[PDB]
């Protein structure tokens, strides 16, 4: 499963913004390993169309655990630099705290998103994940390693 994973960004500052060497085709994984810190509110792994900041780019994929009361993932799709219908998920693995691995698989019509070897949710492509050329991380997280298995 991750025996073709290729870690290629360590320790990297927050928030981190990089480019994916390849595209995001069906089978393809992105697996991020860190930490939660004890006081995080929320943190975010954002895929998306292009690096612009003003204007801000299209994040094809919002992927955004929050913290607060019981927790949730809150995810969503940013065109135009307006959110769209927001898909949350009450069952997060998610604490304060714990160390966690992140493994996004693109499908062809949706994301398959698991955390420590345990499925966690889905989400349905609003934009082509052709157009998807950009990792952003931000928010209260450490990051041990990012990699890709295209
Ligand atoms: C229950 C509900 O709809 N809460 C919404 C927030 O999640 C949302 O926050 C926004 O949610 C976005 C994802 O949907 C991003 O995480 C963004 O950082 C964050 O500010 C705001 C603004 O769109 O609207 C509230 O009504
Ligand atoms: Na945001
Ligand atoms: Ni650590």
């Amino acid at each position: 499963s991750l025996n073709n994973l290729q870690n290629i960004i360590y320790n990297p500052v927050i928030p981190f913004v990089g480019t994916i060497p390849d595209q995001l085709d069906p089978g393809t994984l992105i697996v991020i390993r860190g930490h939660v810190p004890s006081d995080a509110d929320r943190f975010q792994v954002d895929l998306q169309n292009g690096s612009s900041m003003k204007p801000r780019a299209d994040v094809a994929f919002h992927f955004n655990p929050r913290f607060k009361r019981a927790g949730c993932i809150v995810c969503n799709t940013l065109i135009n630099e307006k959110w769209g219908r927001e898909e949350i998920t009450y069952d997060t693995p998610f604490k304060r705290e714990k160390s966690f691995e992140i493994v996004i698989m693109v499908l062809k019509d949706k994301f398959q998103v698991a955390v420590n070897g345990k499925h966690t949710l889905l989400y349905g492509h609003r934009i082509g994940p052709e157009k998807i050329d950009t990792l952003g991380i931000y928010g209260k997280v450490n990051i041990h390693s990012i990699g890709f298995s295209f």
